[PDB]
C-alpha cells in the first residue's frame, strides 16, 4: 500500500465528541494550509480511511488532527482509541480548496468554522503566511457546548507566546468562539451574527466587503451553504476552483453518510 503509516505522539481529549492526536510526519508528505488528507487505520483487511484536515502547521515534522469522536462512526469508533505509539495511516497526497493561494490579496481574513471545522484553521492560524498576507485573521468557532471550544488555551494563550509569530497572533488574531446551548460570551449562529452585523461590531472590524474581506469556510454542509450565501451578500465571491483565487473558499467540515 502506498500509504504513510505514522506514529501518534500524543492525544488530548476535549470532551465526549472531541480529540485530538498528534502523529510523526513523513518528510514526504507535503501540504500546503488549509489541506486535509486521508487518514485511518488498518480495520478486517482494509485500511478505514477518512478524509482529515491537518490541524498541524505545514512547517512542522509532526501531523495533529482534531477529530470528532462518532459514538459507531466506522472510523471514529476505533480513532477515539488512539494512544501514544499506535499507527495511524496516512495518504501521501494532500489536498483541499483551502489554501492562501487561492484567496485574493485582501486585509481581513475570516476563517468561519463550526466543529471540527476548525481543524484546518489551526493550520492557518500557525501559518506565518497566514500574518503576512493580512491585517485581521478572525476565527470563528461556533459550537453547540462550550465543552466543544476545544484549543481554546492553545490559541488564546499559547499561539500570542508563540516565539516567532506571537507578535503577529497578539496583534492580528482575534478568536470569536461561538456557543449556541449553554451560556456563552458569544453566543448564536455565525451566519446569524454576520448578517445582524453584530460578528464584526463584537469583533471591532467594519462589516465585510468584497475589497478588503476573505474567509475560509470549513464547517457542517448546512452551515457551509448558510455561510456561503451570508458572504455572497456582502458580495463576496467564492474561488470558482482551484488555482483561481476568489474572496472565499469553502470545504464541508464533514458529509452526512
Ligand atoms: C474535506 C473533509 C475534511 C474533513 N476533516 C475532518 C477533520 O479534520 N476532523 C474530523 O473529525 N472529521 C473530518 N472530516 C470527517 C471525516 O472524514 C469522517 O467523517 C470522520 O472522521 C468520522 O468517520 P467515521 O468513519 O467515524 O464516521 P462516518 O461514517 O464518516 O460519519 C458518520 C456520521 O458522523 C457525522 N460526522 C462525521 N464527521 C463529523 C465531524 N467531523 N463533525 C460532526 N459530525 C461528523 C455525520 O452525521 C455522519 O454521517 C472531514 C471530511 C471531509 C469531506
Ligand atoms: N448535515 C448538516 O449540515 C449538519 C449541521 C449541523 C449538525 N448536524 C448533525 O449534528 C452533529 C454535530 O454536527 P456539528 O458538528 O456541526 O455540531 P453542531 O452542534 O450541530 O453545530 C455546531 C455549531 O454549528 C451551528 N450551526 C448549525 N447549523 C448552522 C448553520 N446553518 N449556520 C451557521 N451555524 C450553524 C450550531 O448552531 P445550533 O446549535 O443552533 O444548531 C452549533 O453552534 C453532526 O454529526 C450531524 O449528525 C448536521
Amino acid at each position: 500500500s502506498n500509504l504513510y503509516t505514522e506514529r501518534v505522539l500524543s492525544v488530548h481529549h476535549w470532551n465526549d465528541t472531541l480529540f485530538s492526536f498528534k502523529t510523526t510526519r513523513n518528510p514526504g508528505l507535503r501540504f500546503k494550509t488549509g489541506q486535509f488528507v486521508m487518514i485511518g487505520l488498518e480495520v478486517d483487511g482494509r485500511p478505514l480511511m477518512r478524509a482529515y484536515s491537518i490541524a498541524s502547521p505545514n512547517y512542522e515534522e509532526h501531523l495533529e488532527f482534531f477529530s470528532i469522536k462518532v459514538p459507531d462512526g466506522p472510523l471514529t469508533s476505533r480513532l477515539q482509541h488512539l494512544k501514544e505509539g499506535d499507527e495511524l495511516m496516512v495518504s501521501r497526497k494532500p489536498t483541499g480548496t483551502l489554501v492562501h493561494d487561492d484567496l485574493l490579496p485582501g486585509k481581513h481574513l475570516y476563517l468561519l468554522s463550526t466543529g471540527t471545522g476548525m481543524a484546518p484553521f489551526l493550520s492557518v492560524i500557525q501559518d506565518p503566511e497566514t500574518y503576512e498576507r493580512y491585517e485581521k485573521v478572525i476565527l470563528v468557532h461556533g459550537v453547540r457546548w462550550v465543552s466543544e471550544l476545544a484549543y481554546a488555551d492553545f490559541i488564546t494563550k499559547v499561539l500570542p507566546e508563540h516565539e516567532y509569530f506571537g507578535d503577529q497572533v497578539k496583534e492580528k488574531l482575534i478568536y470569536y468562539p461561538l456557543v449556541t446551548r449553554e451560556p456563552f460570551r458569544n453566543q448564536g449562529r455565525q451566519t446569524d451574527l454576520m448578517r445582524s452585523g453584530k460578528l464584526f461590531e463584537d469583533i471591532g472590524l467594519p462589516p465585510m466587503n468584497p475589497q478588503d474581506d476573505r474567509a475560509m469556510i470549513c464547517g457542517s454542509p448546512s452551515m457551509l451553504e448558510e455561510t456561503s450565501a451570508v458572504l455572497d451578500s456582502f458580495g463576496l465571491k467564492i474561488s470558482p476552483r482551484m488555482g483561481e483565487p476568489g474572496d472565499y473558499l469553502i470545504e464541508r467540515a464533514f458529509v452526512e453518510k
